[PDB]
């Protein structure tokens, strides 16, 4: 189980090795990485952990070395973050040299799998080491951020949830017609039942599935109705 | 041959111990598409001699889609394994990973496929030695009716219009959708010329929506059916 | 089984009754203080320390520990009965009482949740320094977080205080996941609406409470508790 | 006739829990569940609450009730193996405190009352009965043992008589605005007069009140109380 682990490790080195502007094999890595993790570090004090940062000068020879990178740069870069994992400033740093080096194909890879890790633990937006620092930095949040339906779920993996449904507000603020205002908190019922909470939503749904039998939707539009009564139980 | 089947492995158990994981089967796709640099021999009407896959297997397959379980999901991924090509697989493997729950390794299939494509773009124009695409429109979709109908009356005429129309319609079984059709087919009328026979059909149309109540969901809807009546 | 007197067979007695209790009716609190007797009894006085209160003894496996973190969530009676097992072997491990607990009061037996957080109390009454100690890595027996366990609009309200909006969310979930008369579900989707206003979306809790004011008004409750009715007439233009 | 081993064994671990510690509950509330597990439902009542079930032989008790003032740990012991051969004998499970809270056994007695709470808590039918000879299951001195509005009022009902409760009852009213206030108001008044003995006042006072609910339509809102009121007026 950890004999696997180092299997993994092996395989993304090979792939990479082999090809680095093909980005599968630098996901395969972030897995044998951050895979084990089954949930975050403990905090107390304003959110902070038993794990100490990237030691000071470590992080300027890189900070140094990026207006003049190379492919050994990366290799070295690449070294540490399977060390030190939740530093995710390593990986904006990690992702600003495929950029230069010309792997763009590899530097959206990174952004996106990191998106994948804070999304699975959004605890983890919040956290910061011992020292105080931040797990994700103010730079490292905007590296990771450029119908309604998919336009919050993607809001709901770039933030959290808080700014999810803040995001379903300023949507409703202009909505006329109340078949949008509906399909609009199904929405947000369908947001909860992603991020987790199946017994609060399950009570939009019933609330929900009664306000449309009310209206008489099942002889317009019943499929919507079906779907209510089955999201209800 | 080893470092292809060392791949599949890998693959094989981060899918078996994890399903729900995405980069599993990212994985197995490098190791079915990486070592395919230059795209199949081909001839008049760009068909490769390379067969598809067997014509009762994919009937099987779509068969199973209304109850589906892993054990399906694992031959539909291994078939797109043996038959490197056959990117229908992959829609199919990708509609039973949204139906299984498993959401984020569908928004990844259609994404490795999307991957490969850009690559060698020379596979979407091709198809196999029956006749079958390798890509069929059903699948690059995967990747309105007013406007499609207003076009085809432009182009072609009202007569051809009515035609499209109809069947369209053979296929949509919720009200809402039929009552648009029907709604689209004042306009076609009325575009024609005929804007009498519209307007009455434009009535029957206000009444049908306040009889359901549909000032209260979607009001613009019948604000404007009531002005079309005139 | 066999009843013994031989303090070993004894101690077995008591778990081989313990687990046939739980087992037979896992609603029911005496079998889970039996087992905490099986355990807690023997020990007549505190596993002595060193320097900075630490013990010269095994801390429960981070990663087992964290295992069970994730499934709490989604808990069941699989996850319960070996979280029992590990509350057994490790005695001090205080915080998972409070796990075994959480899980007995998501699965909807807050008798017995109620039952742990007292026998729990009870041996800390016995041997008080243990609310002072530590395994040997440091980390302590009994946490703050495990020592403050120790009607909605009230609680949930300062949960979004020392939280985000998202954990008092969180929080709302497991309530109403156990309520099961209609006007106390009413009062907590109420109240979710109370706490997005709070949080500042102003915009998507008016359609709450009109989604409420115009359910209420439906069933009469005009006719009846009208307090709620002409206050939530108030949140709508 | 499996299930009587089992009770015995949950007994003799009983026995023992409490041999080696007297000053711990356990033991004791092991042996409650020898005993109370088993009862599923209460017992046919007939004329006038009167259970088929024969009593405590007043003798008997008179006997435990003698050596009250001077108690050992032998009289408990009696009193307890009494208590599980008459399983609805709640005045043993007093009489038991009673003996465990003088002897210095201050956590015991809390638990032998907690453990009674729970039964009847959980078959509330009990409260009410009463043995063949009409002597009840729990007694006067036994439900004062174990004690906002029906929380404050049947209190005064117990400690003043039955007219000072109504009083109150009476200056409660006085401010409740909202109906459904007033409506557990009245909804007390029943109860309270079904604990001072008319049945069939109260019955009449529950009769109107479900009528009432039913009418208002709170079956869609507070069912529990609509079904508890439904059953009340059998």
């Amino acid at each position: 189980d950890r004999a696997w682990r180092q299997t993994q490790l092996k395989v993304a080195e090979l792939l990479i090795e082999r090809q680095p502007e093909v980005a599968v094999g630098y996901r395969l890595r972030r897995h044998a990485v951050w895979a084990g993790i089954t949930a975050v570090p403990m905090s107390g004090a304003g959110n902070k952990t038993p794990l100490a940062p990237m030691s000071a000068d470590m992080v300027d020879e890189y900070r140094a070395a990026m207006n003049a990178p190379d492919q050994g740069l990366w290799q070295r870069i690449e070294q540490s973050l399977t060390l030190a994992p939740y530093w995710f400033e390593g990986h904006r740093l990690s992702a600003e040299v495929a950029e230069k080096l010309g792997f763009g194909a590899v530097a959206q890879a990174i952004a996106e799998e990191l998106g994948t890790f804070l999304q699975r633990l959004p605890a983890l937006r919040e956290l910061a080491f011992s020292d105080g620092s931040p797990f994700l930095s103010p730079e490292c949040s905007r590296w990771l951020q450029p119908g309604l339906a998919e336009e919050v779920a993607q809001r709901h993996g770039e933030q959290g949830i808080a700014a999810a449904l803040a995001l379903l507000d300023e949507r409703i603020a202009q909505l006329k017609e109340p078949r949008d205002r509906f399909h609009a908190l199904l929405v947000q019922a369908e947001l909860l039942a992603q991020e987790g909470m199946e017994a609060l939503a399950r009570q939009h749904y019933q609330h929900l599935w009664q306000e449309a039998s009310r209206l008489g939707l099942s002889h317009w539009e019943p499929g919507l109705v079906n779907r209510l009564e089955s999201l209800a139980a």
